[PDB]
């Protein structure tokens, strides 16, 4: 079967139901390429979504949205969704919503372009990631901190390795709280972070006469005279012999009826040419080789070191800290949600696997008409 359709507005949604990536913008900044066929091993006879296939670095593909999507009198509302078919070892399939600007070179889809708001799935190594970060723009400064946001209660791992299609949804309310609905799950919810507080005097010092030390040694406790703290851990076997047939001329090791320093070498400094010792065979069927080691036992008085015992520092100053002195980039939580507009969706993708699968690309202000290309598409 098949059908999805839009339900109201747009703002963007794409289901490669036409057939073909068909408007989208490879970059050119500066690899790994992508195709829009059916999924491995379908199970639904038409949807074919734009697909990675690579191992170099998709650093690339965008589109335009149909307008400008500005943060206002609407709340935003992206989902999209992805299945490692080939599961990730390392890698992200995270979307990106680069940011409005006059002209938008696409095709230059830098890696440091600016971009509103950054969402979506990642997980390297064993750290199974679903971001969602805003950057805001410092109200002074005018510097752009990315914030972001703590990570969800409940593990994700199953959605990387299940090689099935998971859905991810983002919304952000201009309530300036949110929820990270994850296959209708809601896997995470909010409301760095942008406002600041104070700041030290990094011209403070932590004085010398300053003692952060919990506990100290008993000043009273003292090394006992039968511990001796020089004795080894280990004294020979007086008890132990020397076999017969050990071979005290012939030496243990011998160098390599191979040694030939390649003539690619260069004593100059690619080092100092030395043979590789071998192993005397005279030995191989001998007791022992070479000056002989009287075995060690264990020592009988080892000690150790004075172990004094640790008692509360009378003085322990607690652990010292700068003088919280005034914030001159001082700024202010507004309302937040008030981020720069972005005019496109893009992925700039690490990765590390192929086969990875996107899909039903939805971008709406309402939370109905973004339920139903839902229920349409992935309910499916
Ligand atoms: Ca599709």
């Amino acid at each position: 079967y098949k059908a999805p359709v839009p339900s109201g507005e747009v703002y963007f949604a794409d289901s490669f139901d036409r057939g073909t990536l068909s408007g989208w913008i490879l970059s050119k900044a500066k690899d790994g390429k992508w195709e829009v066929d059916e999924m491995k091993e379908t199970k639904l006879p038409g949807d074919k979504g734009l697909v990675l296939m690579s191992r170099a670095k998709h650093h690339a593909i965008s589109a335009k949205l149909n307008k400008p999507f500005l943060f206002d009198t609407k709340p935003l509302i992206v989902q999209y969704e992805v299945n490692f078919q080939n599961g990730i070892e390392c890698g992200g399939a995270y979307v990106k919503l680069l940011s409005k600007t006059p002209e938008l070179n696409l095709d230059q889809f830098h890696d440091k372009t600016p971009y509103t708001i950054m969402f979506g799935p990642d997980k390297c190594g064993e750290d199974y990631k679903l971001h969602f970060i805003f950057r805001h723009k410092n109200p002074k400064t005018g510097v752009y901190e990315e914030k972001h946001a703590k990570r969800p209660d409940a593990d994700l791992k199953t959605y990387f390795t299940d090689k099935k299609t998971h859905l991810y949804t983002l919304i952000l309310n201009p309530d300036n709280s949110f929820e990270i609905l994850v296959d209708q799950s809601i896997v995470n919810s909010g409301n760095p972070v942008n406002p600041s507080r104070e700041i030290e005097d990094p011209e403070d010092q932590k004085p010398e006469d300053w003692d952060e030390r919990p506990k100290i040694p008993d000043p009273d406790a003292v090394k006992p005279d039968d511990w001796n703290e020089d004795a080894p851990a280990k004294i020979p076997d007086e008890e132990a012999t020397k076999p017969d047939g050990w071979l005290d001329d012939e030496p243990e090791y011998v160098p390599d009826p191979d040694a030939e320093k390649p003539e690619d070498w260069d004593e100059d400094m690619d080092g100092e040419w030395e043979a590789p010792q071998i192993a005397n065979p005279k030995c191989e069927s001998a007791p022992g080789c070479g000056v002989w080691q009287r075995p060690m036992i264990d020592n009988p008085n080892y000690k150790g070191k004075w172990k004094p015992p640790m008692i509360d520092n009378p003085n322990y100053q607690g652990i010292w800290k700068p003088r919280k002195i005034p914030n001159p980039d001082f700024f202010e939580d507004l309302e937040p949600f008030k981020m720069t507009p972005f005019s496109a969706i893009g992925l700039e993708l690490w990765s590390m696997t192929s086969d990875i699968f996107f899909d039903n690309f939805i971008v709406c202000g309402d939370r109905r008409v973004v339920d139903d290309w839902a229920n349409d598409g992935w309910g499916l």
